[PDB]
């Protein structure tokens, strides 16, 4: 008797990172042979970040010849060759000469100005983590760490599942892609679900979708949440909402106000120290998700539960705490 969990949310909300985190905490885990199979993915992510930075820099220079966005002509050439390696079908791991050029691109001031506009780009979140550590990833004896695996970015396009045990209870969690094209595939997974883990990126409120750059990422997340809550298969199904990327949110909400996002235009920032500002904004986002849940659950908590958790999917301590909080909530609530 196996309780089925279903990871849902829009693209890059964090579902696969949570999926790996579950493998790390409740099973083994990785997996040195399978860790090495992530080297090509990590290299691909690096090549893709340089490509998007280099192309975005060139476009930002077209709009503005200040020129805050004009690269050193040397790094303009290096940026072109490195991006053409990524686009090639050949193979080409990142060796020492590659890492030296990538590092040199990443250090150009125009690239860092472009990187400060990552929200206007479609830049993988792991960009700064991997580019800063490009020399380590280029060594011939390099084995990815478990931290590397959690940062590595693979756009999910199939169904994956893993079973795990805690207490005497068996679980099977399913991972599926969240980009628009992959959502046809959700419908047949909707049966026999004991709980939906709905991932929602807190840090996305100043970004537009990869599938449609006219659509705010967070508006899409909230419409998507409402559309899942309104599906008949989930009428009496529990929702655990992971308000993920809390680490990124902490930095962003201090520098980009929430009102940049159309669903947060009524936000009124309080004054105080960094943590009262962070805390107040998070409570405000939580209330908004709560409102969507209440609007769509006539019998509220006697129909289905909806618990909200701020999370950082990369961080095992925060994840271990988050899952223990779930069990602590179930014990106090007398729910089985
Ligand atoms: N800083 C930070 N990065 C995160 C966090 N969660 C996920 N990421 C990073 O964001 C990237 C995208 O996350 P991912 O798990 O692949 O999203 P997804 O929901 O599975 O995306 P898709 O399969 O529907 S396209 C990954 O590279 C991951 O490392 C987080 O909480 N904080
Ligand atoms: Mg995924």
């Amino acid at each position: 008797n196996v309780y089925k969990l279903l990871l849902l949310g829009s693209g890059e909300s964090g579902k696969s990172t949570i999926f790996k985190q579950i493998k790390l905490l409740y099973n083994t885990g990785f997996g040195v042979e399978e860790l090495k199979n992530y080297t090509p993915v990590i290299h691909a992510n690096v090549y893709q970040a340089i490509k998007i930075l280099y192309e975005g820099c060139l476009d930002l220079q077209k709009k503005d010849v200040s020129g805050e966005y004009t690269m050193r002509r040397e790094n303009m050439e290096h940026g072109k060759r490195i991006a053409e390696i990524g686009d090639g079908v050949d193979y080409h791991p990142i060796g020492l000469l590659e890492s030296d050029l990538i590092a040199q691109i990443w250090s150009d001031p125009a690239i860092q100005a472009t990187y400060r506009k990552a929200n206007e780009l479609q830049l993988p979140d792991c960009t700064e983590y991997f580019l800063s550590g490009v020399d380590r990833l280029a060594k011939p004896d390099y084995i990815p760490t478990e931290e590397d695996i959690l940062h590595a970015r693979v756009r999910t396009t199939g169904i994956a599942d893993v079973v795990f045990k805690h207490d005497g209870h068996t679980y099977r969690v399913f991972d599926v892609g969240g980009q628009r094209n992959e959502r046809r595939k959700w419908l047949h997974l909707f049966d026999g679900v004991k709980a939906v883990i709905f991932c929602a990126a807190l840090s996305e409120y100043d970004q537009n979708l990869f599938e449609d750059e006219g659509k705010n990422r967070m508006v899409e997340t909230m419409e998507l949440f409402e559309s899942v809550l309104r599906h008949p298969s989930f009428e009496k199904t529990s929702f655990l909402v992971f308000l993920n990327k809390y680490d990124i949110f902490r930095k962003k909400v201090l520098s980009v106000p929430l009102n940049v996002c159309e669903v947060f235009r009524d936000y009124n920032e309080v004054q105080g120290d960094q943590e009262r500002k962070i805390s107040h904004a998070l409570q405000y986002i939580k209330n908004k998700f709560d409102e969507i849940y209440k609007r769509n659950t006539p019998g509220l908590g006697t129909q289905r539960l909806c618990w909200l958790f701020e999370t950082t999917a990369l961080d095992p301590r925060i994840m271990k705490y988050t899952f223990e909080l779930v069990d602590k909530n179930l014990v106090v609530s007398s729910i089985s």
